[PDB]
């Protein structure tokens, strides 16, 4: 049969506590018979049946008696399942004296009983009084349940919500909530408006893309860096110390017409427009919170203190963090610097060293998690919200460095204070500072960016569940056993695994909205990876795992500080980016001011003779002021190079120092920082204040009564 | 009813057992009735319904004839247990226990009880009371329920109806068992002779109820502030004071061989000739006073001090809601729609108005300036200064009642919904007219003046014949500080003679209007008829006079490091005058409690935010110091200068452009400069290139280097600032620990 209910008995069980016979240490036993007694002492029906699958394992099931269970229900401010009590019995229509409640909040009473007796579940199992506790499935999800009476939930919402043939279908929250709990219901709701409107900024960043892409014709410096008589001739100076020769710039088309397209009006208008589309999200979220919290049995009582199994040094961490950052930064120049020693071939090696980059993150990402585990585990916490929150924080802040050091050291710290060939900068000693193309590192950047998004999201989500799916999928193309053996033939999520999938959603979300302005497609790939993951949560959760005890809470947790905090830092990381990574400034300030009878000679603003007129000079005569051996040495018979900087030509009265054009556009790059700040700060304000003029349509359907 | 029985400061019923909690006052027929003898028989009928009713809700009532005037009519109040406890039960009112609740027949046993008069102080029996009057209702027409006290005051049907205080505020009351709490709050509390005692916030609360003990608690705190402020910004302005010999600049513009000698360029256009710059030795000296490093120092200090008032007083304002267990009556609160009331193109409106009152501001300080220096022909510039800003600061006075009526119009013309929706949108906009006109002239002087003029060939126009001011080498840093200060004390002074003056007056024409040679006895209820009405919106306007202030205060301490020592004073002065005004000429009001100041709370936190950016604007833009940091540390330097080390030596010389006086170019007005013929270049403010190279009078790299300068300095200070300001939010409990062990 494998019914739900007692075997031949009209009873429903909700939790089965399995441990096998000593018959294959009696301490063991005498431990085990002392709980399982004052168990069913205290008031809850017990039974043990041999499994049928294995003979010596012995399944011990429960029960829920009505009435206690519903007085201790009441124990806690729980609601019914308007709260519950006999003197309204009447007032709530009852299907059912010994049904109506539903199973999930069945389970969850029970749970609270075996938590609150004292003679530890999970110290049982340790000294294996307890090998497991559970509650049970209402049905397979591979073929319905024998039993009719059974309303088949799972197979239903699996294959409404959770198969890929429902992968356009709309999400079910109302199911999701009922059987599985609060924390999940929220979960979904989170990730499927997160979804929505990364469509938005999907559809806009691809418009911006195309709009640039449209341009190549008229890029004219991209041009100008390519007509050999123009290009060609510029005989740039070397890049290093020993292994580079004098280069012309032409060299770099390919890389210069990539960059006109993620380097053009397009890329700042779509940052300018990220700017509000982050406190739109942020604002309609508060919004749906609110619903949801409403609309939902939000309104339970939380305890005011609560006990833990398991019960400065903060600067320590911040060692950690320091070390780890430095890591990263080390990691990604060294993979730089063996890749390199050893269209295509550049790319490709930009691409490889991204990918070893990659690689090494994910690798240490294991370290990180196991030392923060530890280390939070070394002060003891007294209660457990406390430790998740630590967990949350001490987490966070590992994956944020070991995923953003190469980034940020890519964007600002890369090619920034590197001095004229005379005089280079070695801040370390014997480490000279790595210097950028004339276009910028822009596009490595992205590369980089873009590798890490796409490398995390497909071979995590791939290895972590998409296994079984994967096998089926290629063989597509090219005994009786009762219910709790099979379910305690699953495996358990642990206690961490939500906190999991919310780590793996913000670092998603760090990616798509601090580096936004050098890769803006990334909406997509975040739309997209989201579209696969909620039906591969959903999937993984309906069928791979136990079942979880329902919880209770109104927040997603502790990451809506993250979230502010992370917006707060996108809108100056997208200001400096533009700023200082781009060139769009100095060479709009060479198109407004230095191409002009006073500094120019066109009759015109024009970007003619933009690379020629900005490029500086350097002469070999003055090769180094140490006057040691000089890379110019041999090389041809070449007498003057050129290089990426604004500094005065040889022979002026100030030799080598920054010019006139240094500090305009210097001056415009801080002007284009303040006032883009400025402004997007206040519309960020504006539509956090707008609430009344913008979201009132909610709160007035709250309101209305 | 009965006539007056002969005890005037007897506040009691004739019988002498029965509390008098309002007085409604009327008039009779007996007057020669006008136009409409209807509309007074349906006023009569009006009234008498509302007094049937009053009678049927359980309020005992009786009448007197005035002694003077037989045409009124004084209609006394009293509200015994029954309808007393009843409502104190319907609105939560909370009586002292001993942990406290709200009061229910249910639990009588449970109190503190005396006696009547006694176990509720008469502050609540008048707001009861008075709560029960707007609640009744007289009559119904035009298909529409009409009720309440109010709406027979704003039809005339009623004179006024109003509390009535203990006693004379000088003279006890003759009744011994009589508290007199007006004696002794007159005594302590106001009378300046009591300048220095800190004034009994408990008294305050019990006898005007917590609208009042609220402000006066905020102006107490303010002032503590203020004096910490002042202290420091005193230090500041000393060290300034104290260096000045090594003010290096400045004993440059003084000396007589380099300052002298440089020939500056006129800068009207025919008005006035060529000057020499050692004619501003004093502005140097005053500009050593108040551009130094101290300045700097103190805007840093007072972007740490706006943030920690604002956390101080949210740590006061949560003990001051414990103690005075304000917490259950401000939960219970409602609100009944205004009988005056039975779009975006209004918002708009407004918008507009503001534009155009700030275009106003700008334009008669412009004028004001223009001809105080037409008239001319104890320095001569700063004598122009001061006339400058008189005139300015007049007009300003003479258009703030202009805005005020023009705000109510305004407002008016929308329909609130509310009182507490008309009195936000008064708020706003009153707090937006007031602002523009105020500082206009400030942010004008500050931001917008010697900014955009080219050089002499080319001056800009903004659109024809009108040229564009120009400031001398230091700055119009003391322009601004002198247009500020005198906007300051002018606006203090004149606030307060006015508020102690103009209700005086009108209390005396009042008495006057009555020259009766009386030289008798007259009650309480009538003698406190003659006061002034206090109009309903209250402690408003007050409010509205310190947020000025403190906008004043934060926005340009940039530029005026003593303006918390005028603010200390003129609160030191402000307690005692609002506590005089309002125990001595006027009515009192029915109390209520509040919980915070109200809707001027945002407009704080909206003054502290742009205070941050404002300062770092002056630092920047207006004051010079940036140019003399750039020079010393960048062109002071062999690659530049020719100093072997960093000096502050040549700044104005080798800073100052030169112009070839022959070089004005334009056709238009062909001898501008010419006619004098005594030399053939000048110096100007600005950054330019010389007469020659191959450009002539383009910014120079110097120009560049000092706007990189201030660009990076506004970037650092403004984000250093706020970082600061939030670790300090956060760091802050916001709740005193007592507090939190109490509840
Ligand atoms: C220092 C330098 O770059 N000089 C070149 C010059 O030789 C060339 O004739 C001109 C036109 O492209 O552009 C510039
Ligand atoms: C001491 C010196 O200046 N040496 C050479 C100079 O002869 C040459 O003309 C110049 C190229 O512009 O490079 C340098
Ligand atoms: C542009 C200009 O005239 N600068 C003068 C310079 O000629 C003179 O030598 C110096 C004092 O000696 O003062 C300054
Ligand atoms: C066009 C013209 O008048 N240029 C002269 C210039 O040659 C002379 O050096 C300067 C003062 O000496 O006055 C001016
Ligand atoms: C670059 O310029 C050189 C010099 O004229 C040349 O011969 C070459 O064809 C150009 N293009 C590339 C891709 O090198
Ligand atoms: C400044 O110096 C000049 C010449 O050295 C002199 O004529 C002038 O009188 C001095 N200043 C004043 C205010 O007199
Ligand atoms: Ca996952
Ligand atoms: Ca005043
Ligand atoms: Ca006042």
């Amino acid at each position: 049969p494998d019914s739900l209910f007692f075997t031949d008995g009209q009873r429903r069980i909700d939790f089965i506590l399995v441990y096998e016979d000593e018959s294959k240490n009696e301490k063991q036993k005498r431990k085990r018979q002392a709980y399982e007694s004052n168990l069913i002492c205290h008031g809850l029906q017990l039974e043990a049946t041999r499994s049928v699958s294995d003979d010596k394992l012995v399944f011990v099931k429960v029960h829920a008696p009505w009435e206690v269970l519903c007085y201790y229900a009441e124990i806690m401010h729980i609601k019914l399942p308007a709260p519950f009590e006999k003197s309204r019995m009447n007032d709530f229509y009852i299907l059912d004296r010994d049904s109506f409640f539903n199973p999930a909040t069945r389970s969850r009473i029970v749970y609270f009983i075996l938590s609150r007796v004292k003679y530890g579940i999970n110290r049982l199992v340790s000294s294996g009084i307890y090998k497991a506790a559970f509650p049970l499935h209402d049905c397979r999800f591979n073929y319905e349940s024998e039993d009719i009476s059974c309303p088949s939930e799972r197979y239903l919402l699996y294959r409404e919500w959770a198969h890929p043939r429902s992968i356009y279908k709309k999400q079910p929250l109302d199911l999701i909530r009922k059987y599985y709990g609060e924390k999940i219901g929220i979960y979904f709701a989170w990730l499927g408006y997160y979804t929505q409107m990364l469509l938005l900024a999907a559809v806009v960043g691809v418009a911006c893309f195309l709009y640039g892409y449209l341009d190549q014709d008229n890029c004219t410096w991209s041009k100008e860096v390519c007509d050999p008589d123009i290009g060609g001739q510029i005989l740039m100076c070397p890049q290093c110390d020993r292994l580079c020769p004098f280069w012309r710039l032409n060299i770099t088309c390919e890389s210069s017409k990539k960059l006109c397209i993620f380097d053009s009006f397009g890329t700042l208008i779509f940052a300018v427009f990220m700017g509000v589309w982050v406190t739109l999200f942020l604002e309609f979220w508060k919004r749906r919170q609110a619903e949801l919290e409403y609309e939902w049995d939000t309104v339970e009582l939380q305890q005011e203190e609560q006990a833990r199994p398991e019960y400065a040094s903060a600067v320590f961490f911040w060692i950690l963090l320091i070390i780890a950052s430095v890591i990263g930064i080390i990691v990604y120049r060294l993979s730089v610097f063996i890749v390199f020693s050893t269209l295509t071939p550049q790319m490709a090696t930009s691409i490889t060293a991204s990918i070893i980059s990659f690689i090494i993150i994910m690798i240490l990402n294991t370290i990180y998690e196991k030392v923060a585990i530890m280390i939070t585990n070394f002060e003891l916490p007294r209660t457990q919200t406390d430790y998740e929150n630590s967990l949350t924080m001490k987490m966070f802040l590992f994956q944020f460095v070991n995923y953003y050091s190469s980034c940020f050291y890519i964007a600002f710290f890369k090619g920034k204070f590197v001095g004229y060939p005379g005089d280079p900068v070695y801040l370390l000693g014997k480490y000279r500072s790595e210097e950028c193309d004339p276009g910028g590192c822009l596009l490595e950047l992205t590369t980089q960016l873009t590798i890490i998004m796409g490398g995390k999201a497909i071979w995590n989500n791939i290895q972590e569940v998409l296994l079984p799916w994967v096998m089926n999928l290629i063989g597509r193309y090219k005994k009786i056993t009762p219910r709790w053996e099979q379910d305690y033939h699953l495996q358990p999520m642990g206690k961490l695994g939500l906190f999991y999938e919310y780590l793996e959603m913000i670092i998603q979300f760090g990616f798509v909205t601090l580096f936004v302005a050098s890769f803006p497609l990334a909406p997509l790939l975040a739309l997209v990876n989201n579209i696969l993951e909620i039906r591969v949560d959903a999937w993984k959760l309906t069928t791979q795992f136990r079942r979880m005890v329902p919880e209770k809470a109104q927040d997603i947790g502790a990451w809506q500080p993250i979230m502010q905090g992370i917006a707060i830092l996108a809108v100056v990381t997208n200001a400096m980016i533009i700023a200082f990574t781009s060139d769009m400034i100095p060479r709009l300030v060479y198109y407004w001011s230095f191409s002009i009878p006073p500094y120019g000679d066109h009759t015109y603003y024009t970007m003619d003779g933009y690379i020629n007129n900005t490029l500086s000079v350097f002469n070999i005569t003055d090769f180094k002021n140490t006057d040691k051996e000089n890379p110019y040495i041999g090389l041809g018979n070449y007498t003057l190079c050129r290089y990426r900087d604004f500094r005065n030509p040889p022979g002026h009265p100030q030799e080598y120092k920054h010019n006139i054009y240094y500090w305009h556009v210097i001056a415009a790059k801080l002007a284009f920082i303040i006032v883009m700040e400025h402004i997007i700060y206040s519309v960020k304000f504006f539509i956090s204040y707008a609430i009344p003029d913008v979201s009132k349509i909610t709160k007035s359907k709250i309101k209305r009564e």
